[PDB]
């Protein structure tokens, strides 16, 4: 690849659209070139939650699927930094939704969205409905967190989207089992029906 630019990456993160545009108009920077930590302009724009910049960079046909050294794409940055407007735009542009977000548990993009933003969780499932049942590194899906700590309405949401109650985590437990362990009688009753 060609030259990367610290000034561009910083302007993208900080949200300075005029500066991004002035730097890109020179056609001297390879917009897909990765810096020393694997970061691109798009990852910086997404991490900083800068929709206008992200839209501009998408108009230049940047690669959506480059990963930084932590293994995250621009979409994972958007979701983990609560930039759900950016996440939506990236999903629309065809960004891969079947990815893992950074952290010890290896949660799926879907699991992180399901905890934080229902609309993005639905956008993800519209792309690949089987992600509802894709487990993290402990063998748990989104249903397990709700079984422990959530409410019967949350159980209903995930079951309506196809959550499979029979799935077992790496300890051999179902969502019903973890509800019972957590003394969550309401979710246990909802899972039992």
């Amino acid at each position: 690849s060609g030259k990367s630019s610290k000034a561009l990456n910083e302007a993208a993160e900080q949200g300075d659209l005029a500066k991004v545009k002035n730097l890109v108009q020179k056609n001297k920077i390879d917009l897909n070139a990765q810096d020393e930590t694997g970061m691109t302009p798009l990852m910086n724009a997404a991490m900083g939650g800068n929709l206008d910049i992200v839209k501009f960079l998408l108009s230049k046909k940047v690669n959506l699927e480059l990963k930084n050294n932590g293994g995250e794409t621009a979409l994972a940055f958007a979701v983990t930094n609560d930039a759900y407007d950016v996440a939506e735009e990236l999903i629309k542009a065809g960004a891969n939704v079947d990815i893992i977000v950074a952290g010890d548990e290896g949660d799926t993009l879907f699991m992180r969205a399901a905890q934080n933003n229902k609309k993005t969780a639905e956008s993800i499932l519209a792309k690949n409905k089987s992600l509802i049942n894709k487990a993290n590194t402990l063998g748990e899906t989104a249903l397990f967190a709700v079984a422990r700590y959530g409410t019967p309405a949350d159980i209903d949401f995930l079951i309506k989207k196809g959550a499979d109650l029979k799935l077992k985590n790496k300890k051999g437990q179902t969502a019903l089992d973890v509800a019972k362990e957590a003394s969550n009688q309401d979710t246990a009753k909802a899972l039992s029906k």
